């Protein structure tokens, strides 16, 4: 029973955090194999204005550099740019690199983020990208370069390096090949992230998990078809449906359909009317239907 | 700037977890040293009717049981009872133990859970114990024996381990030292939780946090004295306010007075879920003062 986020043991990436610095910045960097791979704000000088990061590359002084893993330091053999992160070569493999693959998520997937400063993993929990291309995050100054992972089968997919923070307080990272997620720049240069509308599917898995656990005031005897819903959803601040067959399982178990909960979900957007549905007063979209079955019935969807 | 009820970084206590069967029941052990400590409802027959613990291990064959790490089997030397635990000593000793202590935690105190099934970790999270004894988590079947800590400069303080699920879903454990939280017994019963009530001093803290990141809506111009707070608190089910030096520390960082955020808890319990504070429901009470400095500050 229950329902909570939760992130997958950290163990296996905790080994390839690293601390790195370039004159007096300092954050984090993932070390896989003999290759250091981190923000590449870190050799920016000063906090605005632009930056023309291929000048400040060209001019880098490479023994200005000091990557360590604990007491560990790396020497640096060569340094190349990465669309927003450095690739930096280093002298030293990683005995404890795990099995991994890169992966680039795409808005309502959910990850684990290893929160990092001085190049040492603080703290692990559970985000979910959202339609903005940022993440519900909690970071203070010297986080950036904290990776974002999923673990399968014991491979880790490396999904997110931490960049910056929006003025609001989302968000933002790269993908391990140094995409930013949603375009947003690595300069300091004013940006606004774009509205969030909520993942519907994802509110859906909330719904049904909120059945299995025994809420169902919040239940609508209606139902509403998927291409009225959809109408409404896009003047409401939420996404459309595009088919139901991931609520398969979820619909039998529970004898609860799709439509009816898109009615259900039209009534809650207004107010929870004072109540709560496992502790929440506002439909959440962090949960997957992966999640929720995984967290319901130990079955992990491949 | 953002607030996350977040875990230490598991790895320490990942290599701790084994899997420990016997007979038909299998569960999670926590391997320190060169002992086991698992709950003993894995020596119980079935689930069907109560069982007699001292019966079920004076006649218990040390070779039935199955204890592994990873792949790795480990002999069963010797079994004693602790409590509502076993402590079983087996013939190998861990070399990933970590620095450890024991501490069992007040109502309101956070920690970690490391959800365990079959003897791996599969998930953690962190928690905050309830004014009735028991953790809101994620279980399924087999979670048993999952343990739950903090982490202090390295050294684990394991406080939990997990022991059964109640009707309405909340979990139960005992500390290390075998006491079950709340008195519950780990037998097959009707029992239910006691009341549930919001724990104050972790909405005070969330509120503190919520000032630190710029939230202020919610925020009365004006004030009630502690004592006239108890009072209303025990009719609008939240607990009393019992120590304020705790919040010395965010009183000054934010120069908000705690009675004025007393005066707020009202006002937001009479409109309860009109509106979210920092994307959570108004009196979320999951975060302790020393999680909320953490996270703002980073001091330990
Ligand atoms: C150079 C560049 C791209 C402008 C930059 C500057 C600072 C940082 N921030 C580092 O904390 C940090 C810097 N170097 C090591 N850590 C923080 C940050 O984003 N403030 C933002 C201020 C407005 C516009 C720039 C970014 C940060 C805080 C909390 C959580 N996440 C990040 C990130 C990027
Ligand atoms: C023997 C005893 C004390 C009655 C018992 C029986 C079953 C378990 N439960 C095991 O899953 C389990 C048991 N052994 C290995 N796994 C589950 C459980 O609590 N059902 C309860 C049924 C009502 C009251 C008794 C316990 C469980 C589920 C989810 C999370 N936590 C635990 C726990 C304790």
């Amino acid at each position: 029973a229950g329902l909570r986020k939760m992130a997958q043991p950290s163990g296996v990436v905790e080994k390839c955090i690293v601390r790195v610095c370039y004159g007096n910045m300092a954050l984090n960097g993932l070390w896989l194999g003999d290759t250091v791979i981190c923000p590449r704000h870190v050799i920016a000088s000063s906090t605005t204005s632009t930056i023309d990061y291929d000048y400040a590359l060209s001019v880098l002084r490479l023994h200005n550099f000091s990557i360590s893993s604990g007491n560990v330091f790396l020497g640096v053999v060569g340094v190349t740019m990465r669309g927003a992160l450095l690739q930096i070569k280093v002298n030293q493999n990683n005995v404890h690199t795990p099995k991994y693959t890169y992966r680039t998520v795409r808005p309502g997937e959910s990850f684990n983020i290893l929160a990092c400063y001085d190049g040492s993993a603080a703290g692990v929990y559970g985000v979910n990208m959202r339609s903005n291309y940022t993440i519900r995050g909690s970071f203070i100054n010297g986080a950036c370069g904290s990776p974002g992972y999923n673990i399968n089968n014991g491979t880790v997919e490396f999904c997110y390096l931490h960049q910056l923070e929006l003025g609001s307080g989302c968000h933002v990272g790269s993908d391990l090949d140094g995409v930013m997620y949603g375009g947003y720049e690595d300069q300091p240069t004013l940006q606004v992230e774009g509205a969030s509308s909520l993942f519907t599917e994802n509110v859906l898995a909330f719904l049904y998990a909120a059945l299995i656990n025994g809420s169902t005031w919040w239940l609508s005897s209606s139902r509403i078809a998927v291409d009225r819903f959809n109408e409404w959803a896009v003047h409401n601040g939420m996404t459309t449906v595009v088919n139901t067959d991931c609520f398969s399982i979820l619909a039998a178990k529970t004898g609860v359909d799709v439509q009816r909960l898109l009615a259900s979900i039209q009534s809650l957007h207004k107010n929870f009317g004072g109540k709560q549905i496992l502790g929440y007063t506002s439909l959440t979209d962090e949960f997957t239907t992966g999640e929720v079955i995984r967290q319901m019935y130990g079955v992990n969807l491949q």
